[PDB]
RNA sequence: GGUUGCGGCCAUAUCUACCAGAAAGCACCGUUUCCCGUCCGAUCAACUGUAGUUAAGCUGGUAAGAGCCUGACCGAGUAGUGUAGUGGGUGACCAUACGCGAAACUCAGGUGCUGCAAUCU
């Protein structure tokens, strides 16, 4: 899984004599590949409608590419997750160039700060904030100030050799 | 279509309350010599369909009826459960993956169908 990928997954109940041409439900799924995306689709349709993989059918799966992969966006993400003692909703903000890597950042963030495994997370929503001043988290808001520039003090250079003859510097 | 005799399934047929029922049938209904049974022709027996009555039985209809029956992407793919992991959690327990999948509930509809023989504006 070099990264996540976003798939649109469209499926339906199996057609019957009573109801030919059912309703065609669709979701956007962040998954490492096609098989997981289809599995996640059925898992989530399990919780919304009376249907399972055996009574249903996957009409379409299509990868969804970022419209502008090279534009930095501020994403607001609503997640539902299970902690060890209950279920909680939260909203986080991630700044990056694509939805898939923003969601990838989000899973890493949920694992790091809340020990929430991919098993225990529901991506309720991902949406770009098209306007500044609608951004609310200070950790992403600090990066939107005009003419932003910071140094990177204490540069640590990687040495290929085991022994150095120079007693190095961390300048930058 | 009504009714009677014998039924099949055994409430969609049961229960409550209340209204209808032409004809025929069924019924209630008249009598106690006889065969029989009673504390008691109430029941059971016999006899006349004669004296009468649809009052009841019976049948059908009504009920935002009770019950019952059928369905529902109703609740609910919930509860539960087969399988898996060197999954989570101190534990109690829980999540996930591949499968199966209820009951209550909530609406909706319905309230006997039918076989054989005989008979009837
Ligand atoms: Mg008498
Ligand atoms: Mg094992």
């Amino acid at each position: 899984m070099a990264h996540f990928k976003e798939y649109q997954v469209i499926g339906r109940r199996l057609p019957t004599e009573s109801v030919p041409e059912p309703k065609l439900f669709r979701m956007r799924i962040f998954a490492s590949n096609e098989v997981i995306a289809k599995s996640r689709y059925w898992y989530f349709l399990q919780k919304l409608h009376k249907v399972k993989k055996a009574s249903g059918e996957i009409v379409s799966i299509n990868q969804i590419n970022e419209a502008h992969p090279t534009k930095v966006k501020n994403f607001g993400v609503w997640v539902r997750y299970d902690s060890r003692s209950g279920t909680h909703n939260m909203y986080k903000e991630i700044r990056d160039v694509s939805r898939v890597a923003a969601v990838e950042t989000l899973y890493q963030d949920m694992a790091a700060r809340h020990r929430a495994r991919f098993r225990s997370i529901h991506i309720l929503k991902v949406a770009e904030i098209e306007k500044t001043a609608d951004v609310k988290r200070q950790y992403v808001k600090q990066f939107l100030t005009k003419d932003l520039k910071f140094p990177l003090p204490h540069r640590v250079q990687k040495s290929t050799k085991t022994f150095s003859y120079k007693r190095p510097s961390t300048f930058y």
